[PDB]
RNA sequence: GGUUCUCCCCGAAAGCUAUUUAGGUAGCGCCUCGUGAACUCAUCUCCGGGGGUAGAGCACUGUUUCGGCAAGGGGGUCA
């Protein structure tokens, strides 16, 4: 084996998704995220656990137990 | 508002629900890829079903025009 002669196996790399460059590419001109909306912008996207205002889950179920102590 | 090379396969939605929500967002529904599974699924034929729509009708709910039968009544007449 030389220094050149090595390759990978097949399918280990895959490349990457790289956005914004032409039709051709596929995503390319709105990267994969559509038109408009908080989705479609820089920093855009909701915090976890939120469903639009309406009150989540993780609230509108009520809490329960303690930890334990002696369990730890 | 803009988001820069190329070819191959599949290919939606503009609905429901909720939202200080309504040009945003979230779960489900529809798109995709992957992994599993039964004759699962569609079509047609023949069965077993529940409708109470279209249409129709007037016993009931109401409404409606005649004719008949008139209880009930409106005007008159007395000592
Ligand atoms: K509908
Ligand atoms: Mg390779
Ligand atoms: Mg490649
Ligand atoms: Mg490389
Ligand atoms: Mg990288
Ligand atoms: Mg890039
Ligand atoms: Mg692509
Ligand atoms: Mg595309
Ligand atoms: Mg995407
Ligand atoms: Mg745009
Ligand atoms: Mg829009
Ligand atoms: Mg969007
Ligand atoms: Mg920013
Ligand atoms: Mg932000
Ligand atoms: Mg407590
Ligand atoms: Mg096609
Ligand atoms: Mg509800
Ligand atoms: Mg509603
Ligand atoms: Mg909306
Ligand atoms: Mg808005
Ligand atoms: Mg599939
Ligand atoms: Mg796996
Ligand atoms: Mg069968
Ligand atoms: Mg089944
Ligand atoms: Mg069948
Ligand atoms: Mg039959
Ligand atoms: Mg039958
Ligand atoms: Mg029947
Ligand atoms: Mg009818
Ligand atoms: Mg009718
Ligand atoms: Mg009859
Ligand atoms: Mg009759
Ligand atoms: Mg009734
Ligand atoms: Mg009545
Ligand atoms: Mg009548
Ligand atoms: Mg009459």
């Amino acid at each position: 084996m030389r220094l050149n002669t090595l390759s990978p196996a097949e399918g280990s790399k895959k490349a990457g998704k790289r956005l914004g460059r032409g039709i051709g590419s596929g995503l390319g001109k709105t990267g994969g995220r559509g038109h408009k909306g908080q989705k479609s912008r820089s920093g855009g996207g909701v915090r976890r656990g939120f469903e639009g205002g309406q009150m989540p889950l993780y609230r509108r179920l009520p809490k329960f137990g303690f930890t334990s102590r002696k369990a730890a």
